[PDB]
């Protein structure tokens, strides 16, 4: 009564392989899932993170590298152009010969580098401007800094676009860094020194005298002024209310609320929304509706700006667009970020060429390299197995709504609406495969010079802003995807109200048409389950089922959701993990992705239970003392076996909204009554605590 099939024999071996059976399951779940895993493998010196996931994607890149390095007679123009951008990528002798001089013709037309140009002030600084500097680098590069102004989805009616002001990105991985001391000192220098080394390249090149301490003393200031900029920025804890955070006002209203006063100029926020939406020939006036993102950041703005030149400011941003390009240039370049990269994740090596080329291939032309990848490497009939396997989960979502007993009757009836209304999202948009008029007019207006890497990357920022910024007088597509399908990957759309599961996730260990249902459902599964959950976490909770930021909770109910969703703050935010010196979780951050992982790991078991009533039990797998359910979570943490350098742990820490995949599993089995009935765990054993969490 033992199933011998090749697909069942391939599971088994992967199960038996990673996971350590001499560790006790009600005692250390992760360990006994992925002990065996851990112990065979290490972190590749390229790499800031590994396990599963990371493998997956490793695996996909091999792929990309074998559909993009050869041509075709038959391929499409949409095809060869990808293939040309992955030539132009992978050729370093012309990257190589070329030097920054790339970057040197390009800096003109941002204003310059003053900490690499001689005269600054003279040349530049006497048209400069804050806003034609800011909406330059925005408008044309992409580059939001000091003022991030983007064309985006209005939250309180999804199908139109409206513009957008919020605090900027930062340098370093989260305004955390630049306190500087301690886990983030290194980092600060390696962020300075990085600077300092790449405005030495630049100089030697442009054959300018080299002062060391007036370098360090120039960028030493663009790290002061940044660390003003990164105490000004909200934290995540004050920005995921959407509620709180939409305020719209009139352009009008802003130059009331938010002046500023830059290199002693009254800042025209007329001016500067037109320096940027007059590059697509959109004119603005001051009726022109906004959403303000970060009001207290352009607050606390004013203050700051008034401290600091015109020299100043542009030394601070060319440096972010510079960082950004850093990576296209030469080897001598390169070798500056490499030692930053090195200190701030832990990595030793660059990543292959090759790799870095097929996955910046696959971010610009997501559809077409999508369409060689589903030709060569995904089922296609499975589309349809993976959408049954959602009909079950959506179903048991809904059921489950009735067992709730922390919400009222008319709050269910809307997230019933809500969940009924989820549109998904299936491997691969079709007509990627049969319709080449439409995958080659998605890149009409891209020509690329297989030498001209450098060249090729600017274009493709300056098409792909230009095309979001003239979204702002257009509907929303409700035909796109969210996502390319060669992605190892899986997505929710609360602005869309759509769930996304791209072919690259459609395989073992989440999925396969012929590994057994225990296992399908421990990983497509609870991924399926994961991404609906989304709809109803502590952000997706507040958009209704067209994608609106509208309130649809009664009082008490909302009030109940965070009494129930605070139980896994607590939880969550009291792990604390080694790898990153003992720090803890952030568990608010991080509330939203583990509400999803406890939805979703219930929906996809309950999912089973009634496929096993309406079914019977599987054959078990060869090899494995286990039952079916007892497989189903072990495959799920299977998922997500992996571990992280020092380095990067204390980054993710503050910038994944994710928890560790070995907390996603000690937490979420700790909810789970249905885990310890499955591995006979004692009452509080450390797996099986009696206090456990629940939301959805
Ligand atoms: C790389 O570019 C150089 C300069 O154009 C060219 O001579 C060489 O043939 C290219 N190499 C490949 C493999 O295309
Ligand atoms: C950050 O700004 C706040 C007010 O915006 C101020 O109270 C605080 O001292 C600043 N932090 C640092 C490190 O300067
Ligand atoms: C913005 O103001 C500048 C003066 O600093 C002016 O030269 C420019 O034409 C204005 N641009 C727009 C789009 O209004
Ligand atoms: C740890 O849990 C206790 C009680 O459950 C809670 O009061 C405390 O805030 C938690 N700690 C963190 C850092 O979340
Ligand atoms: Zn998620």
């Amino acid at each position: 009564g033992i199933c011998k099939s090749s697909d069942c024999i391939k599971s088994a071996a992967r199960l038996i392989q990673n996971m350590d059976a001499t560790t006790e399951p009600c005692t250390d779940f992760f360990k006994y899932a992925c002990g065996g895993w851990l112990k065979r493998n290490v972190i590749p010196e390229t790499s800031s993170r590994y396990g599963n996931f990371d493998i997956l994607r490793d695996e996909l890149e091999v792929v990309l590298k074998d559909v993009l390095q050869e041509p075709k007679t038959e391929d499409i123009v949409a095809v060869q152009k990808a293939k040309a951008l992955y030539r132009s990528c992978i050729n370093e002798s012309a990257i190589d010969s070329r030097g920054g001089e790339p970057l040197l013709k390009l800096l003109p037309d941002i204003y310059g580098w003053p900490v690499a140009t001689e005269n600054w002030e003279q040349k530049y600084g006497a048209s400069w401007t804050a806003e034609k500097a800011i909406a330059q680098l925005n408008s044309k590069y992409g580059k939001k800094v000091l003022i991030n102004l983007f064309v985006g989805t209005d939250d309180k009616n999804s199908v139109n676009h409206v513009i957008h002001i919020d605090q900027p990105r930062l340098g370093l991985p989260s305004r955390d860094y630049y306190e500087c001391t301690g886990i983030y000192k290194e980092a600060c220098t390696a962020y300075v020194d990085f600077m300092i080394s790449v405005a030495r390249l630049i100089r030697q090149e442009e054959r300018l005298p080299i002062d060391e301490n007036q370098l360090a003393l120039e960028m030493n200031k663009v790290m002061e002024l940044e660390k003003e900029i990164a105490n000004a920025t909200a934290k995540p804890e004050d920005r995921n209310d959407p509620m709180l955070l939409y305020n719209k006002m009139t352009l009008a209203q802003i130059q009331n609320n938010f002046s500023l006063e830059i290199n002693g100029k009254p800042f025209s926020w007329l001016n500067f929304t037109n320096e940027i939406m007059s590059t697509v020939n959109i004119s603005i006036t001051n009726e022109e509706d906004v959403v303000v993102y970060a009001p207290e950041y352009l607050t606390k703005l004013k203050p700051i700006l008034t401290k600091y030149s015109a020299r100043d400011l542009q030394n601070l941003m060319s440096w972010r667009f510079i960082m950004d390009l850093v990576s296209s240039l030469s080897r001598t370049y390169k070798e500056s970020r490499n030692a930053f990269r090195k200190a701030l994740y832990g990595t030793t090596s660059e990543t292959a060429t090759w790799r870095r080329c097929a996955n910046y291939v696959n971010g610009n032309m997501e559809n077409a390299v999508g369409r060689l990848y589903v030709e060569a490497a995904f089922a296609g009939e499975s589309k349809h197995v993976v959408e049954d396997l959602i009909a079950q989960i959506r179903e048991v979502f809904i059921q489950t709504l009735d067992d709730l007993t922390w919400m009222d009757a008319e709050t269910k009836k809307r997230a019933e609406e809500k969940a009924l209304a989820i549109k998904e999202r299936i491997g691969y948009p079709d007509d990627i495969v049969s319709n080449d008029n439409k995958l080659n007019n998605e890149y009409l207006e891209l020509n690329y010079k297989e030498d001209e890497y450098f060249e090729n990357i600017i274009q493709n920022l300056k098409f792909s802003q230009s095309k979001q910024l003239k979204k702002l007088r257009e509907k929303v597509d409700k035909d796109e995807w969210i996502s390319g399908a060669a992605v190892v990957n899986a997505f929710y759309s609360s602005g869309r109200n759509q769930i996304v599961f791209p072919a690259g996730i459609l395989q073992p260990p989440f999925f396969s048409a012929q590994q057994s249902n225990s296992l399908n459902y421990g990983g497509i599964g609870m991924v399926i389950g994961h991404e609906i959950t989304h709809g109803f976490d502590d952000n997706g909770r507040n958009f209704n089922k067209d994608g609106d930021l509208v309130d649809w909770w009664t009082q008490q109910s909302a009030s109940n959701f965070k009494e129930q969703s605070q139980c896994m703050v607590y939880q969550y935010g009291n792990f604390s993990w080694d790898l990153a010196g003992g720090q803890h979780l952030n568990g608010i951050n991080t509330l939203g992705e583990n509400i999803a992982d406890n939805g979703g790991l219930g929906q996809a078991y309950r999912a089973y239970q009634n496929y096993i009533k309406k079914n019977g039990e599987e054959k078990l797998l060869p090899g494995l003392d286990l039952n079916h359910k007892q497989l189903f979570f072990l495959n799920f943490a299977q998922v997500w076996c992996g571990t992280y350098r020092p380095e990067y742990a204390v980054n993710s820490i503050k910038t994944d909204v994710h928890s560790p995949g070995n907390f996603r599993i000690i937490g979420t089995l700790q909810n789970s009554a249905e885990f310890s009935e499955a591995f006979h765990c004692r009452k509080n054993s450390y797996m099986n605590p009696e206090k456990k969490c629940r939301v959805w």
